[PDB]
């Protein structure tokens, strides 16, 4: 269940994903762009599902993209905060996974995510070890598409 | 316009916003579901709109009710980040406001939140004045609906 995979999470798993995002949750805007472009950039067949947000070509001057980049980071904030409560993080991440499901967004496509996480991590110098920290968090949401 | 409504966030407006913020904001799931519930209650005619969560009468012990809420708190969290920046204010109201459009709720009905945050606000000792100075911030995501 969600809920097991919720539990899973450990507390060294818990560390390195706070140490982390205390980086690269310090801006949100930059940061969430940056895995947009990037998603688009590495997973071209992606974008076909974003058109509501128009030419995703425009990066930061795309005022949809930007709004819905903000967005998307304080989603990564919300998860953060409920680690230490498993009851309230699997609230969270079945609220955002029905904005997923109710897109066609399954559970192996949103798990592409996991490459522009791993690169933005990469950028302020954050390795493996905590690109597999932040896809265990990932996988939680899984869990639940 | 929502640009002349962002014009109307004074440096005043801001401090008061931030400051009762620091309180209110420093309990999502608590705050967050005070203020559905208080919505509900004083505006039962808008239950019908909330279909997805089930029965809202159950407050926190509804699981969907209480993912909603805590995720409500986080889209005014996002507001209160973006108040140094105008324009990413903008985008980011104007991301929620889709949310809304689609849902069919008007400028008049996502006004009725403001009963519900004067009554937590005034829970918490914070008065009119800062009542007020939410309806402002509510005010520019009406002006996008
Ligand atoms: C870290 C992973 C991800 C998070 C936290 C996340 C979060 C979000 C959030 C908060 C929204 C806005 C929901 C709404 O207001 O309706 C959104 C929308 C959406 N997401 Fe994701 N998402 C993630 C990964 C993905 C991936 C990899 C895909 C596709 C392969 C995807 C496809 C979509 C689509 C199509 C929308 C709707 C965009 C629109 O039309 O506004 N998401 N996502
Ligand atoms: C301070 C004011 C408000 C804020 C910041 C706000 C924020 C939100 C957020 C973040 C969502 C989730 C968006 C999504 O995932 O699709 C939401 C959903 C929704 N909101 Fe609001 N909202 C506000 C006031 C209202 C009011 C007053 C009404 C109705 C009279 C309303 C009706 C809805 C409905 C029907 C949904 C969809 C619920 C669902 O099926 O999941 N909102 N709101």
């Amino acid at each position: 269940s969600v809920y097991d995979a919720a539990a899973q999470l450990t507390a060294d798993v818990k560390k390195d994903l706070r140490d982390s995002w205390k980086v690269i949750g310090s801006d949100k805007k930059g940061n969430g762009v940056a895995l947009m472009t990037t998603l688009f950039a590495d997973n071209q067949e992606t974008i076909g599902y974003f058109k509501r947000l128009g030419n995703v070509s425009q990066g930061m001057a795309n005022d949809k993209l930007r709004g819905h980049s903000i967005t998307l980071m304080y989603a990564l904030q919300n998860f953060i905060d409920q680690l230490d409560n498993p009851d309230d993080l699997v609230c969270v991440v079945e609220k955002f996974a029905v904005n997923h499901i109710t897109r066609k967004i399954s559970a192996a496509e949103f798990g592409k995510m996991n490459g522009p996480i791993k690169k933005v991590l990469a950028s302020k110098n954050f390795g493996d070890k905590y690109a597999n920290a932040w896809a265990k968090l990932v996988a939680v949401v899984q869990a639940a598409l």
